[PDB]
Formats: C-alpha cells, sequence, structure tokens
C-alpha cells in the first residue's frame, strides 16, 4: 500500500490514467469503472484509493465514510504572489444558460422546457437547479418538470435521458461518463449549443471556455457569447459577463477523496505528482500533462492550476459547507439511492 | 422516500402546503386535486401519502383501505394536566343553526326549506342531518327534502347545488373545496348569515368563532350570536349557548389518513412538524404556523391545538365508532358514490 490506485470513470479517463501510471513509475496505478458511483464503490472495497469528484459526488463519498484530501484550484483574479498550493480556493459559479434567441425564457418559465445537465447528483448540473425547482414548486416530481432532458445517470428509459445521444455509434445513451456526447460541463453546453435543449446547467467558466474561438472543436468553433444569456433567480436575463450577479449558487471546488486511513499518503503522493506533471512542473509538457486532456476534463478540470491544501483536516460536510449540505439532503428526500442506503447500512 | 407527500384540496390549500414544504425543507411535499375524493384516489395510488379528513371522508378512505394516523385535538373545555398529544380527544357537536328572525322554523318544519351544508359526505354538514331526515321520513328521497341547497360535492345540475355561488367570478359552482364561498364549516355558516339559506348544518364551534367580533372577515365582522338559534331533535329552538342540550349528534374529530405501509412514517414526521410549526412551536409564528390560514380551515381546522396519538393502530370502524359507521352505512344504502362502489369489494 505505497502505490496510489486512481479510479478512472470510463475508457477515455482510463487511457490518460494508464499514461499517468507509466510516467509516475507505478507511484500511481489505475482501476476503472463506467460511473463515478461504481468508482466510489471500488474505494470503499479497497480495489482503489482515490479519485477527483464534483462536490455533489463528494456528498455520496462522504456518506460512505470517504474524506476530501486536496481541492482543484483554478486561475484566481488577485493575490498572484502566494503559491497556488497555499492560495485559498474560491469556488465556481453555477449558472443556467439559454440562447438569447429563445424568446421570453426566464427562470419563471422553465416548466415543460428542454434541459441539459452535467449529470445526476453533480452540483451545477443537478443539486443546485433541481434543489431550487423542488423548493419553489413544493413538489418532489422533478422528474416531470422538464418536457425532456439529457441528464446522464438518470433512468435511460425516462424523459430525463430522452435527449442524450450516446457515443459515436449512438450507444450507452445517458451513461454518466465522457463517452456520452452531452456528459459533463462541456457536453451540457454542447447540448444547449446544438439547440437540443432550451437550458443548460453548467458553471460560468464553461460558457467562456467554449465561445469566441476559445475552443478548437467544431460545434464550439464559431460560437459567440452575445448569442447566449444567463437566467437569474429574480427573473431577469443578463449577458454571460454578468455571472457575478446572475448565478444560481457558489459551488465548492471538485476535490480528491480517499479512505481516511489513506488521506496523508494520497496527499503526499499527489503534491509530488503535481511538481512533476502539473501546469508548471519538471515534465509538462516534455513527458506528460496531468491537468490537460486529449478530449476534455479527464480526471481533473483542464482549467486546474494545482491541487491545493485544506484547513485543519475537514469533513466532507465542513468541505462542502453547512448550506450546500442542507440543500443536497433536502433534494435527496425526493429520491432513493441504493449506494447511500448500502453505505448507511455498512458505516452506522 | 423520506418526503411525506401531503394532498391539498384546491388551490388555497396548495399555497399553504407549498409554504409548508419550503419551511419543512421537503420533509413534506404537495400533491393537489380539486376534491377530497380525488385526493383519496391519489393516496390509494401512492401519488400522495396523507391528508386530514372529516370523519365522513375517513369512512370513504377506510372502505378503500386507508387508516387513521393522528386526530385533531382542540382546546379542551375542562383542565388537562397531560400534553395535547396524549390528552383524550373530546368530539365536536353537530348542530342545526337558524336566524332567530326566521319565525316558525324548527327541526319539524325543515321540509321544503333552503339548506346550507359544509359539503356532501361530511359528518356535520351531511351525514348527521340527512341520516336523521332519511330515518325520520322513512324515504330515500333526501335530494328533494330541501327546496334548494348549497351542498358542495353534489350534482351541480341538481337543486342541492342551486344556492352555491362558486368563487370571485362565480366559476366552479358547488366544487367541494375552499374556492366555493359556501364550502365547509365557514361557507355553510356564511350561507345562513347572508340568508341564501334558512338552516346551516355546521359544528357548535363554527358559530362562536364567526359571531361576536371573533373574526376579521367582513361577512362575519358585525355578526351577533343573539341573532341565531339552534334547532333540537325535540322541536324546540334554544340559543347558541345551549349547544350541549341542542345538538344533532357527536362527531369524531378530523383525522390524518394514509396507507397502512406509510402510517408510521407519516405519524413520526407529523409529531415532529407540529413541535416546530404547531401552536407552541419554535418556528411559529416567525417561519410558518401549521394550524393558521390566510383564509379559513386550510389542511387543518384553525382551532387545532396539536394532532394527537390514537389508541393502538385503530381501523376506520374503531376510530369512527360502530354507531356512526351504521348511521353512515344506512344513509349510503339510499345513494351511490363512485369511490365507495369502486372500493366495495375490498371489505365485503
Ligand atoms: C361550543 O363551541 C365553543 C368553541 O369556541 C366553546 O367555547 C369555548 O370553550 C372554552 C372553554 O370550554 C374556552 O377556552 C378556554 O379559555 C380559558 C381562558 O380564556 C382557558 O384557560 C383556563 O382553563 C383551565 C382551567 O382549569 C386551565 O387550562 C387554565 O388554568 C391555568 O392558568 C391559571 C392562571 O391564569 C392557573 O391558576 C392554573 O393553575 C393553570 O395553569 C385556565 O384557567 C381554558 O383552558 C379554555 O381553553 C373558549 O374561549 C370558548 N371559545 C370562545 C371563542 O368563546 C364551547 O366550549 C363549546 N360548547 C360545548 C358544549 O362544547
Ligand atoms: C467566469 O469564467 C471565466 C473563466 O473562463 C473568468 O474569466 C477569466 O478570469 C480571469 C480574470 O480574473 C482571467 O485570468 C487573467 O489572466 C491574466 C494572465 O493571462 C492575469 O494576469 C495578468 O493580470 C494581473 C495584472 O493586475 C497580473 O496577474 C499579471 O500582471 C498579468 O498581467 C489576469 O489578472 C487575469 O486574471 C482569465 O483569462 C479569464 N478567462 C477568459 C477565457 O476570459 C471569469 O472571471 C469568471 N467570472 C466570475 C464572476 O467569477
Ligand atoms: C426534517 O426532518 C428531520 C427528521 O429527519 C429533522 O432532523 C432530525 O431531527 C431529530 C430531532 O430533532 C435530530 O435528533 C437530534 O440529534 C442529536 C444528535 O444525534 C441528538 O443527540 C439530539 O438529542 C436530537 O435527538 C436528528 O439529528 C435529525 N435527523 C436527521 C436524519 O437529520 C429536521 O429537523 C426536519 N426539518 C424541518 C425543518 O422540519
Ligand atoms: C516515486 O516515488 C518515490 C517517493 O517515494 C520517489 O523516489 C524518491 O526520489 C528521490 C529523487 O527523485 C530520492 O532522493 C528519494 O530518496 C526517493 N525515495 C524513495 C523512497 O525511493 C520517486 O522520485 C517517484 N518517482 C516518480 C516518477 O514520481
Ligand atoms: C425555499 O424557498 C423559500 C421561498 O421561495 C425560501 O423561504 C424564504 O426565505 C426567506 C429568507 O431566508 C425567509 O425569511 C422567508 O420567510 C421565506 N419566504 C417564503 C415565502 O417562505 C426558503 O429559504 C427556500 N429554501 C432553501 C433551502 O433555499
Ligand atoms: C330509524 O332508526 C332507528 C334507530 O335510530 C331504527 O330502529 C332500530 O332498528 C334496528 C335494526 O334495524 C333495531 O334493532 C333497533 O331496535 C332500532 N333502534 C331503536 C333505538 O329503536 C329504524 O329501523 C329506522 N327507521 C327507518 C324508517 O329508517
Ligand atoms: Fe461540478
Ligand atoms: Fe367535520
Amino acid at each position: 500500500y505505497t502505490r496510489v490506485v486512481w479510479c478512472a470513470v470510463g475508457p477515455e479517463e482510463q487511457k490518460k490514467c494508464q499514461q499517468w501510471s507509466q510516467q509516475s513509475g507505478q507511484n500511481v496505478t489505475c482501476a476503472t469503472a463506467s460511473t463515478t458511483d461504481d468508482c466510489i464503490v471500488l474505494v470503499l472495497k479497497g480495489e482503489a484509493d482515490a479519485l477527483n469528484l464534483d462536490g455533489g459526488y463528494i456528498y455520496t463519498a462522504g456518506k460512505c465514510g470517504l474524506v476530501p484530501v486536496l481541492a482543484e484550484n483554478r486561475k484566481s483574479s488577485k493575490h498572484s504572489s502566494l503559491d497556488c498550493v497555499l492560495r485559498p480556493t474560491e469556488g465556481y459559479l453555477a449558472v443556467a444558460v439559454v440562447k438569447k434567441a429563445n424568446e421570453g425564457l426566464t427562470w419563471n418559465s422553465l416548466k415543460d422546457k428542454k434541459s441539459c445537465h452535467t449529470a445526476v447528483d453533480r452540483t451545477a448540473g443537478w443539486n443546485i437547479p433541481m434543489g431550487l425547482i423542488v423548493n419553489q414548486t413544493g413538489s418532489c416530481a422533478f422528474d416531470e418538470f422538464f418536457s425532456q432532458s439529457c441528464a446522464p445517470g438518470a433512468d435511460p428509459k425516462s424523459r430525463l435521458c430522452a435527449l442524450c445521444a450516446g457515443d459515436d455509434q449512438g450507444l450507452d445513451k445517458c451513461v454518466p461518463n465522457s463517452k456520452e456526447k452531452y456528459y459533463g460541463y462541456t457536453g451540457a453546453f454542447r447540448c444547449l449549443a446544438e439547440d437540443v435543449g432550451d437550458v443548460a446547467f453548467v458553471k460560468n467558466d464553461t460558457v467562456w471556455e467554449n465561445t469566441n474561438g476559445e475552443s478548437t472543436a467544431d460545434w464550439a468553433k464559431n460560437l459567440n457569447r452575445e448569442d447566449f444569456r444567463l437566467l437569474c433567480l429574480d427573473g431577469t436575463r443578463k449577458p454571460v459577463t454578468e455571472a457575478q450577479s446572475c448565478h444560481l449558487a457558489v459551488a465548492p471546488n471538485h476535490a480528491v477523496v480517499s479512505r481516511s486511513d489513506r488521506a496523508a499518503h494520497v496527499k503526499q503522493v499527489l503534491l509530488h505528482q503535481q511538481a512533476l506533471f502539473g501546469k508548471n512542473g519538471k515534465n509538462c509538457p516534455d513527458k506528460f500533462c496531468l491537468f490537460k486532456s486529449e478530449t476534455k476534463n479527464l480526471l481533473f478540470n483542464d482549467n486546474t492550476e494545482c491541487l491545493a491544501k485544506l484547513g485543519g483536516r475537514p469533513t466532507y460536510e465542513e468541505y462542502l459547507g453547512t448550506e450546500y449540505v442542507t440543500a443536497i439532503a433536502n433534494l435527496k428526500k425526493c429520491s432513493t439511492s441504493p449506494l447511500l442506503e448500502a453505505c448507511a447500512f455498512l458505516t452506522r
């Protein structure tokens, strides 16, 4: 138990992880499963040590006994002097994104509309919007709010997966990993852009990164960010530049989780793996780049500078925050998770 | 599914249930329908979990296999050293009410007069009076005993709905929910207090709470209990103070019902929701008051202290009393309702 076993979600993340493994000199090793839930189970079983997770998936990890180790830190706005690994994290902005053309679409008219989600149980994709919808309507029938959606991880037969497109061969529709066309921050924005859905629940950063020649890929090549607007809670629409006052909520940053008996080991190993393969480390881009992907947002968000430290060994609760923990728990009163039920049974 | 789905009857109850959901953090959720019967269908099919029913409606729910969970308890007449939840449940007094200026009018000259009813199938408004009238005239022809009525829930083409006024714009005449200005205890009494009717079938408490400056509603603002008499079975009229000597019968109190499989979960959640939002709850009146209405008697009677444990898991027969069940059963021999016929096979 000196090798750190990384859990990779789907085959695209498996490739990057294999590459990482070789260059690490087996200091880091790979297990795979097809979903993040499946990977959380591997860590519980001891068939893997760690992966990097959306705050939403950190809630599942936490309820099953896992702890946060290090957080994603992206480019800040100020305090450039302090070292990235010591520089306090900020936390992204969950926004609802429409095409300006879609006329008279506000927060207050989303009922019966078409939705694109990162995946079920992710913070910007699901917890935040569906938390607010459920609370506003006083109804747990979130599964019938949108006429149709692509929400990878949902029931593949339901209206919540109706819009999902699968891989190149239209196969594995709605499976929550990179191979599904509309999976993730990128996939959900691409679902809005190809006008398959009226609204997309992503983070502010995703909107910028795939408009005004900022991404090479074709679906996003010619996209211009005056053709997109942000929905605000009050009802108003605002330009994508207004996210600071037209966001649904502030999300905690994606973080690495492991068993509590492996945190310190995983911490120490990953700091060293960063100094090697991070943004400004000895062997990027010479050998291998840990925070860059052949496709997009594999193991870590491409927008990641470093993995940063946390204050005083925090619980998943302390990490995510009292308020976002109450919102998730409240939304989850409307659903049943076999994973959470198992974990309640075998952590009591 | 930890959420309890409450069934609100009509849009005024829906607004109160949405508030309740929000302040309970989705410990409670709202389904709605236009009528109590429709809501009993929702609970049967598991689309809703519970609602608070008049004893007449508890008989319909019981025949369709639902069980009583908790009973409404009002401020006792005597001294109770016990907590409201454990204090015994008294029962309310079913009375006939008239203007005193209606000379000649007794129990014995009711035939061919104008009646106001809380609604069809309710204990005081309907099962008590009409049961005695079918018994006493020896005829099933109770639909023609009064010349005209408001009895919300009856055939809106028949004379039983002739006097019903509906809502602001007189839409939804005779629908058995609070949009109908003459619906329920409040509505039946307002019907007598604007001389649309000659007799109103309500409970003792209804007259007190709406006479002698004791409500803010304009139709009631300037009512005097001296202007009203009570009809007794002996043929005499007495004042509203003689309710104990001048009542048609004793009604079992309104009670929450659910399916047998959700009863324990619904009991646990409600006992805790009234600790928070009941008469002496931490969060009433700052956040939400479970037993107050913007209008009147929404979800619960506004004169409800707490909801109170029953005996050991009773049935609808045990809760209602063999005497009332047989009085109801004999009145239903003269009539058919869809829900009783649909469910008849369950207990035959
Ligand atoms: C018909 O309908 C009507 C429904 O409105 C009924 O009228 C209502 O009846 C009740 C009484 O039956 C009234 O409510 C009472 O209000 C008093 C205070 O105003 C309240 O408190 C006293 O009662 C007992 C006495 O034992 C105790 O709980 C209290 O004692 C405590 O406090 C004192 C000091 O202040 C201490 O010394 C003691 O040691 C105790 O700590 C009080 O003395 C009553 O409990 C009760 O709620 C309603 O006001 C009245 N409603 C209206 C609007 O008029 C009527 O009963 C119905 N009739 C029938 C036959 O059912
Ligand atoms: C929404 O999402 C966007 C992410 O895609 C955010 O836009 C980015 O925001 C930062 C602004 O804080 C941009 O980073 C910049 O990068 C510069 C270097 O290339 C920085 O350094 C320069 O400026 C200062 C001078 O004071 C010094 O650090 C240094 O001397 C240097 O000259 C800039 O300071 C700046 O941070 C980033 O490029 C933006 N990305 C894109 C593609 O536009 C946006 O902030 C997010 N919105 C909210 C409200 O959070
Ligand atoms: C929504 O429902 C839940 C019920 O699931 C309420 O929270 C629960 O409330 C109980 C009793 O208040 C809590 O128990 C307390 O916890 C501590 C620590 O265990 C204990 O020592 C105390 O004596 C007390 O019993 C319980 O923790 C909690 N349960 C869960 C699952 O969170 C909540 O209050 C309800 N919210 C609203 C707004 O109604
Ligand atoms: C793999 O892990 C070990 C850390 O345990 C690294 O080995 C150390 O390397 C430095 C010089 O690079 C030595 O001075 C240390 O004494 C070594 N420690 C041990 C225990 O061998 C190694 O660098 C790592 N390799 C990669 C590719 O990350
Ligand atoms: C659920 O929604 C309601 C309103 O839509 C929120 O409750 C309001 O919040 C304010 C500020 O905290 C309270 O003071 C008001 O009393 C509430 N208004 C109403 C109409 O109830 C509630 O906080 C939301 N819950 C969550 C978790 O966001
Ligand atoms: C009216 O109701 C009375 C009861 O209030 C009925 O008389 C009872 O009938 C039962 C069986 O049918 C007898 O066993 C009891 O002895 C009677 N009770 C009393 C108190 O006398 C009567 O059948 C009803 N009559 C009509 C015409 O409906
Ligand atoms: Fe996220
Ligand atoms: Fe009643």
